């Protein structure tokens, strides 16, 4: 189990409402961030806080759109959290947790450390009861319209345990 950074430990601000999901969830999405490249918390507070601010007051999200956030170093950041709907994927905000790696990963992947920290956190959410023992593993580009989590991080999501080759999706209208 990684140890979490809670918003507070990177100076994240509240959520402006909290809306809960039905647990386990059993649904994953991954993604990547484009903007934001960091290591370590001292630099990647600020990214996180600036990132907080765009999806909170620009795009009118109530909060960093995805669950968990991971940097270069291997840190899993505390996004909207486990258990509560973020804005990252249409038609898995409710059902899935989405997690980006920190940085943009269509020409290269994230780092050991980053892809390492992700697999103890999908095996430790499924250990606390946050996500279903045979969890479905998806890339955000499977089910909208988006190049996340980038081509070169996709191809390695795709020989993880778990991935699922064709997750369904609905039509916004």
């Amino acid at each position: 189990c990684p140890t979490i950074k809670l918003k507070r430990q990177w100076g994240g601000k509240p959520s402006l409402g909290l809306h809960y999901q039905v647990r386990p969830i059993r649904y994953v999405v991954i993604h990547h961030t484009v903007t934001g490249e960091c290591s370590g918390l001292l630099k990647c507070a600020e990214i996180l806080q600036n990132m907080q601010a765009y999806h909170q007051n620009e795009l009118d999200f109530n909060d960093i759109s995805y669950n968990f956030l991971i940097g270069n170093d291997g840190i899993v950041y505390e996004g909207t959290g486990w258990g509560l709907r973020g804005a990252h994927t249409y038609g898995y905000n409710a059902i899935g947790t989405g997690i980006a790696f920190i940085g943009n990963f269509v020409d290269k992947l994230p780092s050991d450390a980053a892809l390492q920290a992700a697999k103890d956190l999908l095996a430790c959410g499924v250990q606390q009861g946050e996500l279903s023992e045979d969890y479905a593993l998806i890339a955000g580009s499977q089910v909208i319209s988006t190049q996340s989590p980038g081509l070169t991080l996709y191809n390695e999501i795709q020989e993880w345990p778990h991935w699922l080759s064709n997750p369904h999706h609905h039509h916004h209208h």
